[PDB]
Protein backbone atom coordinates (compact mmCIF):
# COMPACT_ATOMS: atom_id res chain seq x y z
CA UNK A 1 0.00 0.00 0.00
CA UNK A 2 2.68 2.57 -1.01
CA UNK A 3 1.21 4.58 -3.92
CA UNK A 4 3.16 7.65 -5.17
CA UNK A 5 2.03 10.79 -7.09
CA UNK A 6 2.97 11.92 -10.64
CA UNK A 7 4.55 15.20 -11.88
CA UNK A 8 3.30 18.00 -14.21
CA UNK A 9 4.69 16.41 -17.44
CA UNK A 10 3.16 12.98 -16.62
CA UNK A 11 -0.59 13.60 -17.29
CA UNK A 12 -0.77 12.38 -20.92
CA UNK A 13 -3.44 9.63 -20.63
CA UNK A 14 -6.15 10.17 -17.96
CA UNK A 15 -7.98 13.52 -18.42
CA UNK A 16 -10.73 13.09 -15.77
CA UNK A 17 -9.18 11.35 -12.73
CA UNK A 18 -5.93 11.33 -10.68
CA UNK A 19 -2.32 10.39 -11.58
CA UNK A 20 -0.61 8.03 -9.08
CA UNK A 21 1.96 5.16 -9.09
CA UNK A 22 1.73 1.46 -8.06
CA UNK A 23 4.58 0.13 -5.84
CA UNK A 24 3.60 -3.58 -6.13
CA UNK A 25 3.68 -3.29 -9.95
CA UNK A 26 5.90 -0.21 -10.66
CA UNK A 27 3.76 1.42 -13.38
CA UNK A 28 2.07 4.82 -13.95
CA UNK A 29 -1.41 4.25 -12.48
CA UNK A 30 -4.29 6.61 -13.42
CA UNK A 31 -7.63 6.34 -11.56
CA UNK A 32 -10.37 7.57 -13.94
CA UNK A 33 -13.60 9.31 -12.82
CA UNK A 34 -16.36 6.86 -11.77
CA UNK A 35 -19.02 7.46 -14.47
CA UNK A 36 -16.91 7.54 -17.70
CA UNK A 37 -17.31 4.79 -20.35
CA UNK A 38 -13.60 3.99 -20.88
CA UNK A 39 -10.51 2.93 -18.86
CA UNK A 40 -8.81 6.26 -19.80
CA UNK A 41 -11.45 8.87 -18.61
CA UNK A 42 -11.88 10.90 -21.85
CA UNK A 43 -15.47 10.46 -23.17
CA UNK A 44 -18.46 10.91 -20.81
CA UNK A 45 -21.11 8.38 -21.96
CA UNK A 46 -23.69 10.01 -19.60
Amino acid sequence: VSITKCSSDMNGYCLHGQCIYLVDMSQNYCRCEVGYTGVRCEHFFL
